[PDB]
């Protein structure tokens, strides 16, 4: 479905967050073979990343904006639970994940198909 | 705001007395838990009371402020936890909840 809450989600939260300085990490899966990291997927159930979301948003994969919001917190949160407390990625998951909320704060407020 | 309302009213609300939410309703209290690193690790305590006083006190100037609030209280427990503990599934479910009602937050 296209709803415009999912609309928002494309068009205001991942424009932002993808073109973001510290968006790189998170622009496709991470990849446990090139990071050296044979417990990644051990410890990580779900991986998610800004890649496959956006994929989903362009492919119509969602069928309410609150299926579109699980998923960065996944990503974010799968980062937060993997890595160490003072590892920079943190940090950066951070920076992304406030500015992911300050735009959820301002979405449309009642879910409809458009 | 109409929204700090929603977040006291409804988000709070539905959260704070969720079958998981105990760990969450105080700050963290290391002596009392033996966590002589907890603010060493975890350098912005956060947790729902606090976030409720201060809804209750005008302290937030906008949602999105409180929304933050509450992030850091999750953020916390995944990065002070370990990945196999049940608080961190606890946190994960209330932070989808949480997720969920801020979708139908009012503008
Ligand atoms: C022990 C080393 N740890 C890691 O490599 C974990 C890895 N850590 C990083 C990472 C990111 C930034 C820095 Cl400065 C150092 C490491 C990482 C780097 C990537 O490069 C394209 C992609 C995903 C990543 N990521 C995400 C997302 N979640 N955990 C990690
Ligand atoms: C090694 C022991 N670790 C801990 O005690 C950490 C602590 N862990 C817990 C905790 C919560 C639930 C369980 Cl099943 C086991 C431990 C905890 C329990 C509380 O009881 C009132 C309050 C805050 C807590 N919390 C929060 C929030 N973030 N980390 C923790």
């Amino acid at each position: 479905r296209v709803t415009n809450q999912l609309q928002y989600l494309h068009k205001v939260v991942m424009k932002a967050l993808w073109k973001h300085q510290f968006a790189w990490p998170f622009r496709q899966p991470v990849d446990a073979v090139k990071l050296g990291l044979p417990d990644y997927h051990k410890i990580i159930k779900q991986p998610m990343d800004m890649g496959t979301i956006k994929r989903r948003l362009e492919n119509n994969y969602y069928w309410a904006a609150s299926e579109c919001m699980q998923d960065f917190n996944t990503m974010f949160t799968n980062c937060y639970i993997y890595n160490k407390p003072t590892d920079d990625i943190v940090l950066m998951a951070q920076t992304l994940e406030k500015i992911f909320l300050q735009k959820v704060a301002s979405m449309p407020q009642e879910e409809q198909e458009l």
